[PDB]
């Protein structure tokens, strides 16, 4: 959530920045609730002062031997009036809280202003798409002809938009996730984690999935939800913690499945290798360049052509203040398709989680910054490898870096 | 479920075999429902014959020019009486079905008769427990001193009986699952599969988890449940299929998380490498010996002492007709603890799934047999490695076979 002082001191400057995202900040409704809150606050304080004043009068009447029942009744009446005012105040503060939790993050000033994906900007591209001297086959066809892709079985077991993979296709899916985890833990300094795939309400509020995106989640009847991304459990490891500035940055990675109820068709269950960084406020723009490069290295080592785009204000996700997307070349569609997204979240999540860092130079604490990106989505990487490394006879060349993970195999099929 | 002809022809012999498991087969309630079913059946056939007879009389009255409204009323009255009888019959057949789906599998005659775990029989043991010249540390302490085990973080993210693993401890957990998958796919002839971790009602009925064990499952509000074991999705791949006898045996393996709502404390989420075999009826006792040996090979290659026990009738699981349990030596407890269970399920699941095989010698079909076992439970294997390979200074020696999977590491810490 946003800094509450920013909303109170300059609501119009905040409403301007949010309008770039296409979000209408109802400054009038918020200001009315803030005013009614202050009135109720004064009311409870006035009633409190009256109650203490009437208590003194009861004490005097006791000492004089007078009857205190008419005074006792009024003090009890006041205590009920005070409870009613406190109930109204707590309901009003919860309504303000509800609204504040639905406000997206403020975009960084450097982010291009735009309404949708057509205003995203390409900032670089790497590699040259392979020229094919035969007709290019799509990944589904390739998966079916190697008996490694069965959508019909997945419908029988579960339902639509699930996948079953078998044989060498499943082995390559597995090899990709191991290669990615090894790369980020051995070369890029990320620490490996096994996390739960079910999380509670507080974890989802912490990273921003709740309340706005409850409908995108699978909930389990022990009030849990399946994780939509490893960002949720990983980032919440520092929830409520105060971290010494010398311990930063905390770099975490994990291989998890991701669940979402809702070019490349998105599944309800898919695998991702996620990267998460907890950093000092003044280092987060640098960390985003570092993290994006880590995702690019995966693409480069696998030899997949890609392009880097910076998302415009109108296409960014709820919690991001700046986002880079990597799009990999998909031969059978003759265009690039998203495969990775790296975002700087600023202090948006840290504020909900109360994740702070302590400087020791003055022992004062401030909110950390959080960043997250995928390096990479495993299933989407598999689609890119299958299509870009296909041969004329339908076989698929195993990229060099995956061979050690696939018992030396050079070709599939 | 059991053969319905077995229940009808010799209910008393079946009730005797089920009593060995501690299951009371209500033969009287079932026989009453069977009798009431036959009566209703005859009733609907009698009403049908009356309806056809009255239709002929209506036709004659038409030809004579008589009024057919009194005859038309009685035929409509009969059609309602016939619908009421069909509704009662379909409700009664569903009640019989409900009961039949709660009946456990018949144990094999060779299985020791007993009431509980105290009547299980040890049939072999391998390896000698290491003698320690220092005080033995438990796996939790060892995990905490290598900063690779955080139960408190798991409670913060989710709740109790979940675990977070970090660093080299998570890497060894991962290495174990890769070693197991590689062993079973490269050496033992199992085919690798990526399956959904959510499944529908029919899949759970197919393998026997529903209806009796609905309360052990996490259900997601798209009426799905999280898998309690990869046995559920893997075995249902042949649901409704007719398999050529020459295609058998089908040997499948998968690495999945397992979810269960409910010595070694069981978690709600834990990893398993599962082995599943679809086989000819006359090969399933041999397949169980083969599959158990595959699980033993994992223990032997990791150098962990274990013992093999055959479960008695009273300790077997719902669907098993014969089960071997492997128990690994747990130093800090000075006893063996379950780590693997391999079961022959006979035709129990095949019957619910209608998985049949065709011989081609006479093109006649019969139910297949299914088998399942874990090779192994990854998290439990990790606990055994950590405790049996600990050194005096708290470090943990990485077993030889895992070193290639852990970038050559020889020690943890």
């Amino acid at each position: 959530m946003l800094d509450p002082n920013l909303l109170r001191n300059e609501p119009d400057a905040v409403a301007e920045k949010l309008a770039r995202r296409g979000f209408k900040l109802d400054v009038d409704k918020l200001g009315a609730l803030e005013e009614r809150r202050k009135v109720l606050q004064v009311k409870t304080e006035n009633l409190q002062a009256e109650r203490n004043s009437r208590s003194k009068s009861i004490g005097q009447a006791k000492a004089r031997g007078e009857d205190i029942e008419p005074l006792r009744l009024e003090v009890n009446k006041l205590g009920e009036e005070l409870d009613a005012a406190k109930a109204e105040l707590d309901a009003l503060q919860a309504e303000i809280r509800d609204i504040a939790l639905t406000i997206p993050n403020l975009p960084a000033d450097e982010v291009p202003v735009g309404k949708d994906e057509n205003d995203n900007v390409e900032v670089s591209r790497w590699g040259t798409p392979r020229e094919f001297d035969f007709e290019v086959r799509d990944h589904v066809t390739l998966g079916e002809m190697h008996s490694g892709l069965d959508f019909a079985a997945a419908v029988k077991l579960t339902g639509s938009r699930f996948v079953v993979m078998k044989g060498q296709i499943a082995r390559m899916h597995r090899a990709l996730s191991q290669f990615m985890l090894d790369l980020h833990t051995e070369q890029h300094g990320y620490s490996e984690n096994y996390v739960p795939y079910l999380v509670n309400q507080d974890t989802l509020y912490g990273t921003g999935q709740l309340p706005k995106f409850a409908g995108d989640l699978f909930h389990t009847r022990s009030n849990y939800a399946l994780i939509p991304t490893a960002e949720v459990p990983l980032t919440n490891l520092v929830r409520g913690e105060i971290i010494d500035e010398d311990d930063l940055p905390i770099k975490m990675t994990a291989h998890t499945p991701c669940f979402r109820s809702e070019g490349l068709i998105r599944m309800h269950q898919f695998d991702k290798v996620e990267m998460v960084q907890i950093v000092r406020p003044e280092d987060s723009m640098a960390a985003l360049e570092e993290m994006t490069g880590h995702a690019e290295k995966v693409l480069q080592l696998l030899g997949l052509p890609y392009r880097k785009i910076i998302l415009c204000t109108g296409d960014m996700g709820f919690g991001a203040c700046k986002t880079y997307d990597l799009e990999v070349w998909i031969p059978a569609q003759n265009t690039y398709r998203e495969i990775s997204s790296c975002s700087n979240v600023w202090d948006f999540q840290a504020r909900r989680m109360q994740a702070r860092c302590r400087s020791k130079s003055d022992k004062k604490t401030r909110l950390v910054h959080t960043l997250n990106g995928s390096g990479l989505a495993v299933g989407r990487t598999l689609v890119a490898v299958m299509e870009n490394y296909q041969q004329a006879d339908g076989r698929i060349e195993v990229p060099e870096v995956l061979r050690p993970y696939m018992n030396g195999l050079e070709y599939i099929g």
